[PDB]
């Protein structure tokens, strides 16, 4: 699931 400048 995506964090603010990092998609994981």
């Amino acid at each position: 699931d995506c964090f603010w400048x990092y998609c994981v």
